[PDB]
């Protein structure tokens, strides 16, 4: 009677919470300033329990005088990952970011065709506490990939690293082909733009930032000015009560090259064409609708193809070994229970991989436990665990 | 070196497997017969390990002579659930199904406005083994809901129940507002239609079915003829090697009424309007883009709104208690650590629920452990576990 009333009621309020994921920078155009505006919120997890909310308000403006692409309403989707360098004695932060544009159904772009070296210099002052951060890294707009390492050059960071994340280069965001006309950030380079932000930390102080994002050579640079005020000495920020920390770096790299098998033209995505091409090489034959449905299945944002992040979130999961036996069937074409150096070579070739004969044998040897020169099921399984 | 080669290679072939979910009846129009055609595959899990594949080929035709809606290419998405009645000594099967139409971006419809009583009669013969099945239940096209109990009237079922599932009423499928012009199944009633199928069980025999789906009164009836041949005595079908069995029935009902809180016009879906309306009652205020993004987040099929199945797959998950503390904040409006009968009444009312004062007090009493007439956090938590 009442137990059910609590249940149904709880499930409803909880459902809202599960729907209230995201996470998303909403971009709007601002004609008055030949630029864009944006706003979003960040949930910083608190060590012990709770969530520190930070409301962001963002305004961008071209530094140069040239023409600029003013976008229609859309949003940026981003994944962050913080970690530490075991060998670093300085107060530092390692960061991995994947930004992708969505929300829709030029010259400064060729600047972001390959890997671009990044430099970030931060000068901030929170409650009279002066500090400085500097970060080196690189960006890959093709995957919306972003990897940098920041170091505090003033000693100990007065605030939690997570709070500075949003402040420490949206020009590396990954814009889909059908939205490359809404990419304000790249159409502003090399001259670059100005990024201003007010960040309100609920029940605490606020940040005010002004940054210059431009090209100082072949290097993309981010010079930032920050000012924090009204922060409580016992608050989550000055009190360092927010959690800092999920895969391994090298771990993710594995999925990177796996992804590169499908993405054969290195444009950073997997189309239904590239997908079908691969499955067909592996002796499978999906229809056009199936291909589309497969992609649409993991393409949550709805851009069109399959992004590296999507590939990533899919491959991370766990549960259901059936996929392994299924993977074994793919290798074992004749289906007799063993994987031969030939069949293994055949799979490699199909996937479009250039492995020698010493290298293939090396792979066999790495899994061939009984030494029969083959790879049976019980070894294929253990080899993948 | 080689360890990485195995990894990357494995992740790729496994990725295909993870993408190869679904599951989907692809419907095409057939003008030559004022009807539709379809084809799809079913993976029957094998007890011990493996997957029995069944390729379906389907052809539909109107029984009557009236006008018929011929649909454009689209698909049906379906969830099945088998279970047993502890009190049933006869060979039986309990079935819960959720069918929804998708793939796109009349008179016989009003027949499926409420709950419609279903009757199914099956007459089959596999490898000379004659049997009969009959099932009673009801359908709710509003949710694409389908619930029936089948009983073998010939004694012991010669084949696994799972294999007969697809054979044992796509007129209860849930068609989105923008696709109600592609609903062939309902536009055929009351006269109904004929459903023919050939089902190929890889490495085994095949079924041939012919069924009449029409209205025999207010009851929707499915009279089926089945014939199985070429099945191996030691195969998965005649050998009964396929697994039979995930939530509880009553369990799911809880989510049903929770869903009914959002779905306030009982059309079977949750629009951005209905969602925002609820969150606003609970003192929250999302923008239009956020609402859309929230729905688009769990609307995998891409119909538009939020279906009961989607609501279901979302609420089932597990992991991360944070949602509970968050749910507590929703109840505790003043935020002092306790939930009062008033605040509890306030939440009920907001969600659009008509609870008395004896009933609300009953809820408090069901969670008020220390007896202070309130509900603190440690009790709110334990109350939801
Ligand atoms: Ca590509
Ligand atoms: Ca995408
Ligand atoms: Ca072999
Ligand atoms: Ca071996
Ligand atoms: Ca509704
Ligand atoms: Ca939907
Ligand atoms: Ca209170
Ligand atoms: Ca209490």
């Amino acid at each position: 009677s009442s137990r059910r009333k609590w249940n149904k009621t709880g499930h409803a309020v909880r459902a809202i919470g599960r729907l209230s994921s995201l996470e998303n920078v909403y971009i709007m155009a601002d004609k008055q300033k030949n630029g864009i505006k944006a706003n979003f919120k960040i949930r910083h997890n608190i060590e012990d329990g709770g969530v520190q909310l930070a409301y962001h308000y963002q305004q961008n403006t071209p530094i140069g005088d040239g023409p600029v692409l003013l976008p229609d309403n859309h949003y940026l989707s981003t994944q962050s990952k913080l970690s530490k360098d075991p060998n670093e004695k300085r107060d530092h932060m390692v960061l991995l970011e994947f930004v992708t544009a969505a929300g829709i159904t030029s010259k400064g772009e060729e600047l972001f065709t390959g890997v671009v070296p990044i430099l970030v210099e931060l000068d901030g002052d929170v409650n009279g506490h002066k500090f400085s951060v500097s970060g080196e890294g690189e960006g890959d707009a093709t995957y919306g990939k972003l990897t940098l390492k920041f170091i505090c050059t003033t000693g100990k960071l007065p605030v939690p690293w997570p709070t500075l994340v949003t402040t420490l280069v949206q020009c590396f965001s990954r814009y889909p082909d059908h939205m490359k006309q809404h990419d304000f950030f790249k159409s502003a380079m090399p001259e670059g733009y100005i990024q201003e932000r007010t960040i309100f930390f609920k029940d605490d102080g606020n940040y005010k930032t002004r940054a210059e994002v431009k090209f100082e050579g072949d290097t993309l640079v981010n010079r930032i000015e920050l000012k924090g005020i009204d922060f409580k000495e016992d608050g989550n920020i000055l009190g360092h009560k927010l959690e800092y920390n999920q895969l391994t770096e090298e771990q993710i790299a594995e999925f990177k090259e796996a992804f590169s098998l499908f993405d054969k033209d290195g444009d950073g995505t997997i189309t239904t064409k590239e997908l079908g091409t691969v499955m067909r090489s592996l002796g499978q034959n999906p229809t056009e609708a199936e291909l589309q449905d497969m992609i649409n299945e993991v393409d949550a944002d709805g851009n069109g193809t399959i992004d590296f992040p999507e590939f990533l979130t899919m491959m991370a999961r766990k549960m259901s070994e059936e996929e392994i036996r299924e993977a074994f069937r793919v290798f074992d074409k004749d289906g007799n229970g063993y994987i031969s150096a030939a069949e293994l070579r055949h799979v490699m070739t199909n996937l479009g991989e250039k492995l020698t004969d010493e290298e293939v044998d090396e792979m066999i040897r790495e899994a061939d436990i009984d030494g029969d020169g083959q790879v049976n099921y019980e070894e294929f399984v253990q080899m993948m665990t």
